[PDB]
């Protein structure tokens, strides 16, 4: 039963996207708020199908009444909530499933005060007695942003979803959109996919019953604390955090899941922001957590470095068994030319360990990675050689020289000798820790392959999650070579 | 109410709605609306925008 619900949801929004290109994230977002009792805010220039999405959501329900109205500077409550005689509200707002209010940052104080009670209390002051309002979806679009010190900030703080719609950018998607024969005022949703009034009231009780795993709470509290330290980060109140769970719990309920999935954190990129300055900061902070602490991406990177550091420590400790013999060559030359090992070493950026560690460039080192193209010129012609420390940084100059027993001696600032050595041909302790970390990467990748098919997830975000998980698996496979 | 007659091509007749067989909509004036007002919604929906004036030729005025 729960697995069959994801098929009906994926098929319902598929018919709604017929005729609307580059608007997939705008239709699926409004459909989730219509089945959960939330709102959605639209921002952009007038003329990007901002009013068609409000009229298309009424086709998903069996009994839904639309309401398109443009708020003016001289608007009166008698034209929006119906005029009084006790109030003739036949087809207006108190008895409307989907309402659309364009340009909300210019209404009067009487209309703004009455709109706040219809969201929290879901009622309306109808003269004497009050009556409930079956408002299933509230969408408000405009063009500019309200003032930072005005009465219009109360309605903006209560709107959960905040989308910034714009014009089309793809050239292939513009040709099919410019020449569209699908009627925008028809009914392209079949009768078998339309939900009834009984299914809407039953889903509202099952939304709050979604369990909250301990792994999801560690990511919400981490993202909230990260925004409190940055001065340029937007302030997120407790109302925004509580209302975001209702949209996140319903995202997994309509996708065939019983608990909150970590993939539902991408929906917060259109709720935490509020202006142009918060758009580039919210989408950047979430992308780091989604590709770092979501599927243990960054947690496994710091754990893999400890295994590499432990493998290099065990290799430099047993370096007394394998030395480094340099063979000589004859010929006629004025300088003592030396030759390296033939088939024993063939890598270009090979690494060479050392016995007693020294202090080079005011830092410690355990292995010096040399270059095969520069080692042949120093052992024959001579001069100076370069080399990076710990396989990182720039190729710094070292005090490399030959020894009496055909060995390489690296000196520092105190004239301390150190014989170099090459690593031999995997210990049991390193293989045990690498096998446990590889099993955790396969278990984390299996969870992403079982929840990425969500309808409320953008398509371009899937390329970054897969690339972040493959980079961790590619680094752990190189250490076991 | 004028915005619904162009997109939806209907009219709220109390309870039920009926289609409007509007074939041509012409709107004339004299001045231009404000750049930040509610009248910009109808101007953005009007496709053809013509700027008519008086006659300038001497033979056409006689
Ligand atoms: N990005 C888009 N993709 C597909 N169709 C669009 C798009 N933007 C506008 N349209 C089409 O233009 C028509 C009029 O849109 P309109 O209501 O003027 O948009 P807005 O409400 O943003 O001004 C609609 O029927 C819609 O099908």
């Amino acid at each position: 039963h729960p697995h069959l619900l994801a098929e009906r949801i994926s098929r319902l929004s598929s018919s709604l996207e017929k005729g609307l290109y580059e608007r997939s994230h705008a239709i699926r977002l409004c459909l989730l708020a219509a089945l959960s009792g939330e709102s959605v805010f639209l921002l952009g220039p007038p003329g990007i199908a901002k009013s068609l999405i409000a009229r298309r959501l009424k086709f998903a329900f069996q009994n839904a009444r639309a309401f398109e109205y443009l708020m003016t500077r001289f608007s009166t409550p008698e034209e929006v909530f119906g005029p009084l005689s006790e109030r003739l509200t036949s087809g207006y707002l108190p008895e409307a499933e989907i309402v659309f209010l364009d340009e909300i940052w210019k209404a009067g104080p009487a209309i703004l005060n009455t709109l706040l009670t219809a969201i929290n209390e879901r009622q309306f002051r109808n003269g004497a007695h009050v009556e409930k309002i079956p408002m299933r979806l509230l969408v408000a679009a405009s063009n500019e942003l309200p003032e930072a010190d005005s009465s219009l900030e109360a309605l903006y703080d209560r709107m959960l979803i905040r989308l910034w719609l714009d014009k089309v950018q793809d050239k292939a998607n513009f040709r099919s959109m410019l020449t569209s024969q699908q009627d925008e005022n028809d009914n392209p949703v079949p009768d078998a996919l339309q939900v009834t009034d009984e299914e809407y009231e039953r889903w509202q009780k099952e939304i709050g019953e979604i369990t909250l795993p301990d792994h999801v709470f560690e990511l919400i509290f981490m993202l909230r604390q990260q925004l409190d330290k940055l001065p340029d980060a937007p302030y997120v109140s407790d109302r925004r955090w509580k209302k975001a769970i209702r949209l996140l719990q319903a995202s997994a309920f309509f996708s065939g899941r019983s608990a909150v999935a970590p993939v539902d954190l991408i929906l917060l990129k259109d709720c935490l922001w509020y202006d142009a300055q918060s758009l580039n900061l919210i989408q950047q902070q979430i992308d780091v957590l989604m590709t770092g602490h979501a599927w243990q991406q960054q947690g496994m990177l710091t754990r893999l470095g400890a295994i590499v550091q432990r493998h290099l420590q065990l290799q430099q400790q047993q370096s007394d068994k394998t030395a480094l013999t340099v063979i000589r060559l004859g010929g006629i030359f004025s300088r003592r030319q030396q030759y390296q090992l033939p088939v024993n070493v063939t890598a270009s950026t090979l690494t060479l360990l050392l016995q007693k560690p020294l202090k080079l460039h005011d830092m410690e080192v355990v292995h010096i990675s040399f270059e095969r193209s520069a080692l042949e010129q120093w052992l024959s012609k001579g001069g100076e050689i370069r080399g990076k420390l710990n396989g990182i940084g720039f190729a710094q100059k070292l005090n490399l020289e030959v020894d009496s027993a055909q060995h390489l001696v690296v000196r520092d600032v105190s004239l301390q000798g150190s014989t170099l050595a090459l690593p031999g041909s995997l210990p049991g302790e390193i293989k045990q820790q690498l096998e446990e970390l590889e099993s955790d990467w396969r278990k984390q990748h299996a969870l992403f392959s079982e929840q990425q098919k969500c309808l409320f997830i953008p398509g371009d975000w899937l390329g970054r999650i897969e690339a972040s998980l493959q980079d961790v698996g590619a680094q752990i496979r190189q250490a076991q070579q």
